[PDB]
């Protein structure tokens, strides 16, 4: 209708599309061929070193 492409010097503000969601992370589950059971208790009974950090490729970080 009529020209404006002169004051639209404000078309700066495109940097709110930070609304995506976060149910994008359904590709986590590989467990199938990437079974990742990091469950290695080691501890020896001369060096207290308890490693036991579950870490199973198909369950939330449990370190232990």
């Amino acid at each position: 209708q009529s020209m404006r492409t002169e004051c639209n010097t404000a078309r700066g503000k495109g940097h709110m599309l930070i609304a995506y969601p976060g149910d994008c992370s359904q590709y986590i589950s590989c467990d199938s061929n990437d079974q990742s059971p990091q469950q290695c208790a080691s501890g020896t009974v001369f060096n207290s070193e308890k490693q036991r950090c579950d870490f199973r490729a198909n369950v939330p970080s449990c370190k232990v």
